[PDB]
RNA sequence: GUAUGGUUAACCCGCAGACGAUCGAAAGGGAUGUGGAUGAAAGCCUAAGCC
């Protein structure tokens, strides 16, 4: 297990985080990569980020929870980092991905915003 | 004199790529870049370069 995933992420909850990927890419805005995803992060437009937990070297996207904290932003892991980049809508794989405008996914968003939430709550005692 | 340029183009497999393709000196930026296989007839036009 990486020691970046500070929560453990059941696979039904993780199944809608690459929906709302899936929809928002349609009907709202994404950023789909690493650096993309940073610098939305940093600039505070992003409305939810997704990173993967196969990601080796961790140093990649080791810095995304703490970040993502700080700016009280939410994140939720995904296992899978090549059905990240599928959902994103790229060939290649996805480290992470950062969700600015939901679009017609703002209701998906904010039931992954609560779990997570309650998932952070559980893992933190 | 000469096509490696045209009239004249497809269709296959591969390689690198959101761990960042193209562009840029960098910053920036964000999805293409490319190697090969058979085709690209005949005739005709042009002659940069080369001889
Ligand atoms: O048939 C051509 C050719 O034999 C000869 N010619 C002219 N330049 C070259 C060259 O660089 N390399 C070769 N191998 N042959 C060449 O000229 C013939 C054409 O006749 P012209 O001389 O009338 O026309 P051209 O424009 O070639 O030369 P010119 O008109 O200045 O004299």
């Amino acid at each position: 297990k990486p020691s970046y995933v500070k929560f453990e992420v059941p696979k039904e909850l993780a199944e809608k985080a690459l929906q709302a990927v899936e929809i928002a890419r349609d009907t709202g805005k994404i950023r789909k990569g690493t650096n993309e995803t940073t610098k939305a992060v940093e600039r505070g437009q992003a409305k939810l980020v997704i990173i993967a937990e196969d990601v080796d070297p961790e140093e990649i996207v080791a810095h995304l929870p703490p970040l993502c904290e700080e700016k009280e932003i939410p994140y939720i892991y995904v296992p899978s980092k090549k059905e990240l980049g599928a959902a994103a809508g790229i060939e290649v794989a996805a480290a992470s991905v950062a969700i600015i405008e939901p679009g017609k996914a703002r209701d998906l968003v904010e039931e992954i915003a609560m779990k997570v939430r309650e998932l952070m709550k559980l893992e933190h005692h």
